[PDB]
């Protein structure tokens, strides 16, 4: 699924992440507008060997399994495919784990290089929430 940007922001809201660990969700949809251009079905490979899966690029290496990334760690105790679903519960509540472990939003480089410091609720602005 290719979500629009205040659909998908009302889903993301609806799942607890406006202001979830202190990110307004500003910051999230800015963050899956980069990372996979709002669709749900996005993988990239990376030179380690893992693969990012979905709206949020979750990487194998540590959060999901895909049986073909040697040595990794399933910290979201889900098979990558489910990450790919136009139903992005699985992908929050990796998400929800990820940015707890100590590093914040600063796990997602896209949200790194090009939504840290910007006027993130601009994403919101106009949806009816
Ligand atoms: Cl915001
Ligand atoms: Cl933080
Ligand atoms: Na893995």
């Amino acid at each position: 699924k290719v979500f629009g940007r205040c659909e998908l922001a009302a889903a993301m809201k609806r799942h607890g992440l406006d202001n979830y660990r202190g990110y307004s969700l500003g910051n999230w949809v800015c963050a899956a507008k980069f990372e996979s251009n709002f669709n749900t079905q996005a993988t990239n490979r990376n030179t380690d060997g893992s693969t990012d899966y979905g709206i949020l690029q979750i990487n194998s290496r540590w959060w999901c399994n895909d049986g073909r990334t040697p040595g990794s760690r399933n910290l979201c105790n889900i098979p990558c495919s489910a990450l790919l679903s136009s139903d992005i519960t699985a992908s929050v509540n990796c998400a929800k784990k990820i940015v707890s472990d100590g590093n914040g939003m600063n796990a997602w480089v896209a949200w790194r290089n090009r939504c840290k410091g910007t006027d993130v609720q601009a994403w919101i602005r106009g949806c009816r929430l």
